[PDB]
């Protein structure tokens, strides 16, 4: 059987499965308190992806198709296509496109267009508030707010480049996105289906390790917070190697190369998320050189050292 | 350590020159113009050349802090490094890793929070690296912003790219140039430290580009952007660090439906890749095709037509 590997890469060198952004650090917290069923960066230890997840770390949180104007308003409903412009496959048996978002809150990025017959082109900036009765990605449509009311061409190849995400209004600092909600993607009567199952550590003493990184602001106070399951590059690799699980707990040792010490160890469970024995939340200090080291296939029973 | 390419289809990959999925192979001649591209450089033993680092996502990015231009909607970047360390000028590379290689204007978002209080905003800006004023590796660049006033000083700020722009006054699709290096230390200096010009010498061999189409975001810009190498083709190699037995690479594109070879290419091992074709051609693939190493050759070894 093929032997079981994780990149060699640092956490820096790595990047967010939710949020085409670069890595920033580990953290651990309890997550007792509220669901944590992301869609983006699932992925099983022997390459089989889950929920709306997809190989582009680019591709995470863009969407394309055509436009049309709202009337009275700056606002466009997209009309879906597919990444590749194919038609978009509301009949597939996942729970939106691949690459939708997967957290409730507005999404600031720009619209960009091209004519197709003259190649002329258009940009202008847009947000897309993904808890909006209006979202509903999964039956093949959403909206964006625009500073537009005329510019965009129907019929017209239009995408969604995303930067960062925003918050306003009376309510408190850092009340939104909520990264831990999932956005209703088929709207506000709609039911979630097909989607990757929610996570929690199951052996006494374990919290759920998270990679992190912070969301660009685009106005207002966000909760910039963003910690996937694991990194992209992570779900790129089981992808490709297929590497058959021999249990369902693959142990895995953080190691300094300088020293070539373990840190800490951690589960790395095969449905694709990581454990640590830690209580508590904790921001992780690690050396920048540090990387992540499968070291062997264990049982149910094994009790991590530890962090 | 037997070297590897990696298994994606070609629309399942990224280009290495913008934050942009693959979408098809294109080969054409390229004797009329330089080819020395900085970004998506790697040998197939794993070294970074030019520009090149790991993230896809970082691609045209950049980090630092902004100072206004007084009377203007512009702004000076003093950049840092990709996780917001200080940039050091003195590093053997030609600009910051990620640097776009490219003359032209790029549009996108500036974004910054204040980190005292974690207030945001953000606002659409265009670099022009073919401006004077674009000096990268120099740690200073210059942003067209859509605002006089917002962004503080001192304060972290992150430009994402989205698109290219051109100036509809003027010929159609006349930039961006893609073919054409920035001036990376404006008109104090010539470039240095960058990935070689490449330029195939065997008969009758073109280069094989990753093509792309850049997003558009104000008049008739030319769009097209082809790469050498596939992000993810940089990012195997980089891990996997394979030694090159000799200076070229047999791949076969194949189709895992029918077992069937569509065509063989020649990668190098200081990075690029070459098939035996003359003219312009987008070549023809089945959707599930991917690339596949076969066997290290040497400087003889003549390629199947494509």
């Amino acid at each position: 059987s093929k032997p079981f590997t994780v990149p060699i890469l640092t956490v820096e060198e790595m990047t967010n499965s939710r949020f085409p952004i670069p890595l920033e650090k580990l953290f651990t917290g309890p997550s007792g308190a509220f669901v944590v069923q992301p869609q983006n960066g699932r992925c099983t230890t022997d390459g089989v992806l889950l929920g709306t997840t997809q190989l582009s770390p680019v591709n995470i949180c863009t969407f394309r198709g055509d436009v049309t104007h709202i009337a009275g308003t700056h606002n466009y409903t997209m009309n879906l296509a597919s990444q590749n412009w194919n038609n978009y496959d509301p009949t597939e048996e996942i729970p939106a496109p691949l690459g939708t978002p997967d957290f409730v809150g507005r999404i600031q990025g720009m619209l960009t267009q091209t004519t197709r017959g003259d190649g002329s082109t258009r940009g202008h900036k847009a947000t897309v508030s993904t808890g909006d009765v209006h979202f509903t990605p999964k039956l093949g449509s959403i909206q964006f707010n625009t500073d537009t009311n005329n510019d965009f061409e129907t019929g017209q190849n239009t995408k969604f480049t995303p930067v960062g995400v925003v918050q306003d209004g009376n309510g408190a600092h850092q009340n939104e996105p909520q990264q831990w909600v999932l956005p209703s993607y088929s709207g506000r009567t709609g039911h979630n289906v097909h989607l990757a199952p929610a996570v929690a550590p199951t052996f006494p003493g374990e919290q759920l390790l998270f990679f992190r990184s912070t969301m660009p602001g685009c106005s207002g106070y966000p909760n910039m917070n963003l910690d996937c399951l694991l990194p992209q590059e992570w779900v790129q690799h089981f992808y490709q190697e297929a590497a058959p699980a021999q249990s369902d707990v693959a142990l895995l040792r953080f190691v300094n190369p300088d020293t070539g010490r373990v840190l800490f160890e951690c589960k790395l469970h095969k449905s694709g998320y990581v454990t640590v024995a830690h209580t508590g939340q904790h921001d992780l200090v690690i050396p920048p050189n540090g990387y992540f080291r499968f070291d062997s296939w264990v049982n149910q029973f094994y009790t991590l050292a530890p962090m």
